[PDB]
């Protein structure tokens, strides 16, 4: 059921040469991969060997697992390679500044559940595989579709050649396949609201401990959230262009509802685009912000992705006052 790369694709890939400017580039928060599309697979190769090192992972299958990962993400207008390449950048740029605070377990487990976090995304909702009754809301009764892409991502790793983990200790193999587990499963947005208040809590109280684990798993979570919406964190132009893609693939949906004779939220209407602005704002307000503002709190030196936050907040605000 998983497409599988080919030899050619993999090879390819290990000859393949990041190009010396880009090296400082991409250890920045803002960076864009945007125009960069035939070197995102490399540009993860590098993420890998810089923050994991070079033969943390047996080369050839680790280029085997990235091009079929690659090769599993469908041509949707946004949950598709470029985003899992673009979360994945985020997170290298949040485990390099500040390394030490995690194990090399969960730099690798992490940088891995980031790629594969969206993993065959049809472009549809949890809201509407459970509103229809797809198969999947059947077998995943809650975050439905992030339960898929980590079965997805345990059958990549299942094919021949791909899993990149078995040299670890059985130990270590179970303990990172849970890292992985828990980190997708926590870029269910529906989560992150409990989640956020609940370290926020822990933050102030003084109670947050890293050397608990269900604190760790908690961090880990917003860094999830931080790392999937990181479009929000791009300088205007690119945070721009990325919301147009959003809207599209939820527009499709929208589209697909009405179908079914169920009237889409407005976000989803292609009718309603002038209710956009507005409801930037309102997504800034209660998620995006205040996420990055625990994150900031958390983790100190993440502070330039609330700044960026900030700024694009007052973009959309601009908007709404007429001066775009
Ligand atoms: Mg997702
Ligand atoms: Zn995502």
């Amino acid at each position: 059921h998983m497409s599988i790369c080919t030899s050619e694709e993999w090879q390819g890939l290990m000859q393949f040469t990041l190009p010396v400017r880009l090296c400082k580039e991409i250890e920045l928060f803002h960076f864009d991969i945007g125009p960069f599309e035939n070197m995102w697979p490399g540009i993860f190769v590098y993420m890998v060997h810089r923050s994991c090192g070079t033969s943390c992972f047996e080369l050839e299958k680790l280029c085997r697992f990235i091009m079929s990962v690659k090769k599993n993400y469908r041509r949707v207008p946004y949950h598709n390679w470029k985003h899992a390449v673009t979360v994945a950048h985020c997170m290298y740029a949040i485990l390099q500044n500040n390394h030490t605070l995690f194990t090399d377990l969960e730099r690798k487990g992490l940088l891995i559940a980031c790629l594969c976090h969206d993993l065959d995304h049809r472009g549809f909702s949890n809201s509407y595989l459970q509103k229809f009754d797809h198969p999947l809301a059947a077998l995943y009764s809650t975050s439905t579709m992030e339960q898929h892409h980590f079965s997805q991502t345990v059958s990549i790793l299942q094919l021949e050649g791909h899993n990149i983990f078995s040299t670890l200790s059985s130990s270590e193999y179970e303990q990172v396949l849970e890292i992985i587990r828990k980190a997708i499963i926590a870029t269910d947005l529906a989560l992150y609201f409990g989640n956020r208040k609940q370290l926020e809590e822990m933050y102030q109280t003084g109670s947050l401990n890293l050397n608990n684990q269900s604190h760790r798993d908690r961090v880990i979570g917003l860094m999830m959230t931080a790392c999937d919406l990181c479009s929000v964190t791009k300088l205007w132009p690119v945070t721009k262009l990325t919301a147009n893609d959003i809207y599209a693939e939820f527009w499709a949906e929208g589209d697909e509802m009405k179908k079914l004779g169920i009237q889409p939220i407005p976000m989803m209407d292609r009718d309603k685009k002038d209710e956009v602005p507005q409801g930037q704002l309102g997504f800034y307000n209660a998620v995006a912000i205040p996420c990055y503002t625990t994150l900031t709190q958390i983790l100190p030196p993440t502070e330039p992705l609330l700044k960026a936050c900030r700024d694009n907040l007052s973009q959309w605000e601009k908007v709404i006052r007429g001066e775009e």
